């Protein structure tokens, strides 16, 4: 499974849902996860966020254990989303501000 990090929480631009041959990606207010059971890790997704918030599985930061598992949970409640819409408006604002966890809304 690729998963979604902390540098997507309130930029959410959703390029990476283009680019994904099985329509994994689940929507909220200012959040993508990737569902880990649908994902075929075939990687497309990660070098098309701008975020660089999308990590495989193997490869998430230390300091970003707790997404996997979060993107695990999430993807079972949040709406699939399959096609691109604009960024949130204040998206680069915050793309590169640390700890966007306390942001995240459900
Ligand atoms: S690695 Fe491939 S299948 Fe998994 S979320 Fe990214 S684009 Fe979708
Ligand atoms: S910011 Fe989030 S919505 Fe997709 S393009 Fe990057 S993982």
């Amino acid at each position: 499974a690729f998963v979604v990090t902390d540098n997507c929480i309130k930029c959410k631009y959703t390029d990476c849902v283009e680019v994904c041959p099985v329509d994994c990606f689940y929507e909220g207010p200012n959040f993508l996860v990737i569902h880990p059971d649908e994902c075929i890790d075939c990687a497309l997704c990660e070098s098309e966020c701008p975020a660089q918030a999308i990590f495989s599985e193997d490869e998430v930061p230390e300091d970003m254990q707790e997404f996997i598992q979060l993107n695990a949970e999430l993807a079972e409640v949040w709406p699939n989303i399959t096609e691109k819409k604009d960024p949130l408006p204040d998206a680069e604002d915050w793309d590169g501000v640390k700890g966007k966890l306390q942001h995240l809304e459900r």
